[PDB]
């Protein structure tokens, strides 16, 4: 790309441009069009929830700069993915007050300052934040609501002990299942966005997409295995971890080959249990697992890599699409 | 101070010296008069209350010189303040039985390990414990009391699932609200305590003491704000947490200015939020959340600190008074 | 041993040998025919736990190597502990379904990633994993039950709010209590094979055969102090957490002296306390803590010290037996 392209830039255009990696960071792709595909897939699917993710976007990146990250950090979208979703997150679980909007930035700017802490935490170790400052942010705005009624839960939000109907697999179990377990990596239950949501990353990564594809089948057919009823599995609500985890293992932190491949899927098996054990812990308070079950697995096999000699990690400063790190390695 | 004042010293009074301190630091206050003068204040609410902190203070503070803590960490009071805590919490929480000060001694020996685990963890960062170790072993020693019955547990502890009357605001809410907001950062339900809590933290601090009224207030309002009912706002339930965030972050861990200031009103914010979330996620087995919502944020925006350029940390090893902290950056 | 017998090790011996080694590291003894005599009072016990256990400790065993774990951490059992505890815990928590065995290789797996992630994480304090990965992969393979109904819980498996009979103390209290104590370690509700348990134990260490003794009265008692119900105490479940404190504390993490000592009773009897702890913090849930009481505990006195003057710690890659330990010490 031309060097002299830089004396048309300005801060504004640079801005948007940072807010659209931002959201294509959300399934790790760092690329404008993207998530400008990914904004389309959600806009698509409910107009308030997309000016939501670009408040949160924009709310989170804007504080980064405010506070003075790093400007290669912002400018690669990593200061915008967890507002994408911390913007989507609440008014998906809470119903409309005057105040979301406001709520929202807030939980925005907050994804900046754990995104923050976790990249000195665990830069230590090499180690992403994934989506952690995302969950964790949400999950202190959220858990609260019971005795700060500012907002009111929706439904999905319902406090009980765990206990042991189971419903019926057919092609729609699949065909839903997929790409609304894509879809649901932003909450968005709408087959299409789900479609829109691989076509975006496909822009940006081949094998990444695939790997989105898989990630979603593999979540969706474990918990077909493990005896789910078929509502969950049919909304996908045991894909979008293991979609995370698909893409995360497949080519972007491990080099693609026959080992890491199997290493992926055992991420993404795992992940989709994890997705049922930390519902059960949460369902006492009625709160989402979110996405805790894609970071916890992920972080395992992240912070294991370095112990396997047969599992070739690439170092996270480098780690770019599957594409491009095969490429530096046959350099 | 006159170094041949060193004459005079005996283990005894140098012990006493460690332990007032000890409890200055409760609020990061160290000095032995603003120790002094808390011990003060607790024993004009409850005299039982007072020997209590006292004798946690003295058995996390003994135990780490049983162990060989290096002088200047106790001699700094860094493991007294903690132990404060352990032995107030205990007769607050449960009733009393002939065994609670055995257990108390317990509960303060184990916050002196507990410190020591965390300087070691924590210190790779430069990030202080706070008051973790007296959250992390009073829970331990707190919750099992549903299967080991040797203490009773009072009626603010209660096993409940969250659920969503709400009271009216007053004056009272206001004024009582604050300084009780102060009182039970050492579970003091006493306006007058609180009131000599800040004039405590005045005597070594001014500013410090401004932050406990700023953090008491910003948590109060906060919680009206997000539609908390008037009753624990008004007993100064959300502004504890929120006093200690203030205190932290204005001008202790980070040089005072209007970008600090700002970022020290965020934690304090978030702070009373965190309170709801923690207060719900451990309803269902009914236990108080202590200061885990200021140790959980202030963590966070500590970690956070040395990623933004524009936020002027201060060297954890360094940090003393907020008055201090300004008077060596000018040098 | 003579160096030439190497020229009679062949792949399948050799994984033999690690497999053993890997059920003695259950109570941190590299021993063949301690690992052999564990498994023997098993299957003493049972003989279908007996075979879970083998699984267990080969499944992780083989991922470690098929993944290529450094040679001398798979000789040293170090990948196959918490793969012998995998491979008990789930039928003994869990009725059986053909899936089982499947399911016990798959959490068996599943240990060794995360003993690698551990020990990546921890290791840069030198702090030794313990069966955290034991604890967090059955953690996340158990939780989900009720939502992924492959398996039904069993009776001891029962979501409830935690609340405030008592029974009557006698000698059977003490001697199935302290048996059960050391059994309970590996889910083994017998005497007999507690009693085997020593014995192996004491084939490789007498001074850790003592430990487990000492442990499992300081938890039993600590409970009886506390009181705990008769009845979990006889069935020895507040000895096994404080076994494991006693064994590690006891001579192999830190070198056997009075202080040193007193350090250890300290662990032994938080374990047993924070054994109630977590047991409620779980019964919403109804979920078991398994060794997650004295991980915590353990990990928090590790970590503290190499703070303490008056706690001399052994080098973790050089913490053998608590006689060997000695015999290096004089040296
Ligand atoms: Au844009
Ligand atoms: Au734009
Ligand atoms: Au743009
Ligand atoms: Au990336
Ligand atoms: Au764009
Ligand atoms: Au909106
Ligand atoms: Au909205
Ligand atoms: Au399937
Ligand atoms: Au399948
Ligand atoms: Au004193
Ligand atoms: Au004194
Ligand atoms: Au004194
Ligand atoms: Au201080
Ligand atoms: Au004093
Ligand atoms: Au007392
Ligand atoms: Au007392
Ligand atoms: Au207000
Ligand atoms: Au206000
Ligand atoms: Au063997
Ligand atoms: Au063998
Ligand atoms: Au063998
Ligand atoms: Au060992
Ligand atoms: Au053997
Ligand atoms: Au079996
Ligand atoms: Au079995
Ligand atoms: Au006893
Ligand atoms: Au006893």
């Amino acid at each position: 790309r031309a060097f002299g392209e830089q004396l048309l830039k300005n801060p504004l255009i640079e801005f948007c441009d940072s807010v659209c990696r931002g959201c294509g960071q959300v399934m790790f792709q760092n690329n404008t069009v993207t998530g400008l595909l990914f904004f389309a897939g959600i806009f698509y699917n409910s107009t308030t929830l997309g000016v939501c993710a670009v408040l949160g976007t924009a709310a989170s990146t804007l504080t980064a700069q405010l506070l003075g990250v790093d400007k290669p950090l912002v400018r690669a979208g990593l200061f915008g993915f967890n507002g994408t979703l911390a913007g989507i997150a609440l008014p998906f679980f809470f119903n409309y007050e005057p105040a979301m909007l406001g709520y929202v930035a807030l939980n925005g700017a907050f994804t900046t300052i754990i995104m923050a802490s976790l990249l000195n935490f665990l830069g230590k170790w090499g180690v992403p934040a994934l989506t952690a400052p995302f969950v964790l942010a949400t999950w202190l705005l959220m858990f609260g609501v019971y005795k700060l009624s500012l907002f009111h839960p929706g439904a999905l939000i319902a406090p009980a002990l765990p206990s042991v109907d189971m419903g019926t697999v057919t092609g729609r179990t699949f065909m839903e299942g997929l790409f609304k377990g894509v879809g649901e990596v932003m909450f968005q239950d709408n087959i299409v966005t789900g479609v829109i949501f691989v076509v975006a990353i496909l822009v940006n990564s081949r094998i990444s997409a695939l790997f989105a594809v898989i990630g979603s089948l593999v979540g969706l057919c474990t918990a077909l295995i493990m005896h789910s009823p078929e509502t969950p599995v049919r909304l996908g609500l045991y894909g979008f971890n293991s979609v995370l985890c698909g893409i995360a293992m497949g080519g972007i932190f491990f080099y693609l080959n026959i080992r890491t491949f199997l290493y992926a899927l055992g991420c993404m098996v795992l992940g989709a249990i994890a997705t049922g054990a930390f519902s059960v812990l949460l369902s006492p308070i009625g709160m989402p697992a979110l996405t805790w079950p894609f970071i916890v697995v992920t972080w395992l096999f992240l912070f294991a890599g370095s112990m396997f000699r047969n599992i070739a990690q690439v170092p996270t400063e480098k780690a770019g699409t599957p594409e491009d790190n095969l490429r530096s390695l046959a350099i």
